[PDB]
């Protein structure tokens, strides 16, 4: 039970064997669209399982995560029109890797892209580390206003980790935040209720709409209601289904 | 799918209803033990599918996440003592959570509980994330000393992360680093190569044994051999079996 993982996703791209889920993210704080965030499976050549962890390891790799970058997004347009065709008012957030936010030529394959899909504006949510940009900041800021540009949205993820965080987004143009998932535990302890209500607060305070993940119960989907949470995700209310067929 | 994970995490400890998996970690200095790593997987009530993500964020929550590390470990302890008396020598690799860290009552539970399984000495390596450690210092250094005085083992895993990462390790007992996966990426840039090279030998300055996570081709491989890894792991070499049923002699 093993194999060159690195091959296997170059062989993956190749025949297009990989398989798009969708996770629903859920309105707290008004909003008729429906939003989705696109997550990324491998299928698997016949005996072999990839462990998952070590499956999205291997798409970080330069070279291999732009390829793979761009194999979800066209797909993810080519399905997101198929979809809204159904007069589906839909938005999907879509994951961009490290080496992508870093190469030049993006904004320019995506125009390209976008064009072909005659894609309705404002139908999608890029989606970045807080790390990958706290880092690359500077690429990360030619992207967000090429994204504008587009009439694109974009958030950063995993929100709230770095020194000083809220630092990074003086220079960004994202309309969301997703927070990281360390502040959503424990929440039935207050300081880690109180803390989750500032983050929020100061998010607001700078007119972006927080996305809070990991909704695993009822209750701590209470809390998030009086935190001020503008979205929540999680299992509790969906999983990562094959299809965008959530009644909102 | 949908469900509340928190209830079926309890249900599962209920209905014994998780599934250990075993990753070897390969030898590049030839340790002739076996070493595996435990991994835990939730067995789905029929139809759902609970995202691993979802499920381990969710079985950290205090509380839970003890009894849950506790389950690992006392079942890890019977395949272990089972796997060892047909004659394999065979040590493994077993997570602790957070909340297990600051846990007093852990120390003297699985003390009783490595008693009754008659398990020899250094079997058990314990495996504690960077991060947690270094948040809880000083109860990382009281269970450390703890697990020596059982004749137990312990890893630092993910290192390397954090601002001045050694200092950590000046307060703890732990023979193994396992290093994180951040040094492993783009290892084709002599940069990379020589930071993992660095990181690697400050270990071995420190006399610690060094763990190369996320092997997943041939040319890391030479990468790792090079940099002096004391050991690797990745489904390059072999990934997480149901069984401890990897032949270590190739």
């Amino acid at each position: 039970q093993r194999g060159d993982v690195i091959a296997i996703l170059q062989q993956a791209l190749e025949t297009n064997s990989f398989r798009l889920l969708f996770q629903p993210v859920i309105s707290l704080r008004g909003d008729s669209h429906e939003n989705y965030e696109v997550l990324l499976r491998l299928l698997n050549p016949q005996g072999q399982e990839v462990p998952p962890a070590e499956f999205l390891h291997a798409a970080k790799e330069a070279g291999l995560a732009e390829k793979i970058d761009r194999w979800v997004i066209l797909n993810s347009i080519k399905l997101l029109a198929e979809h809204r065709a159904k007069g589906h008012q839909t938005k999907l957030f879509v994951h961009l890797s490290s080496a992508s936010l870093q190469d030049p030529g993006l904004l320019p394959w995506l125009g390209v892209a976008l064009k072909a899909a005659r894609l309705p504006p404002e139908s999608l949510v890029f989606q970045i580390s807080e790390a990958d940009a706290t880092s690359y900041l500077k690429q990360a800021k030619q992207l967000t206003q090429g994204l504008a540009t587009l009439h694109c949205q974009a958030a950063i993820s995993q929100f709230g980790c770095s020194l000083n965080p809220f630092n990074a987004l003086k220079h960004l143009t994202v309309q969301f935040i997703k927070i990281d998932g360390s502040f959503v535990q424990d929440l039935n302890q207050v300081e880690n209720q109180e803390i989750l209500k500032g983050l929020i607060a100061e998010l607001h305070e700078q007119q972006k709409l927080s996305i809070v993940p990991f909704v695993e119960s009822a209750s701590v989907l209470a809390t998030l209601w009086q935190a001020g949470a503008t979205y929540i995700q999680g299992y509790y209310l969906q999983g990562p289904s094959q299809a965008m067929d959530y009644d909102f």
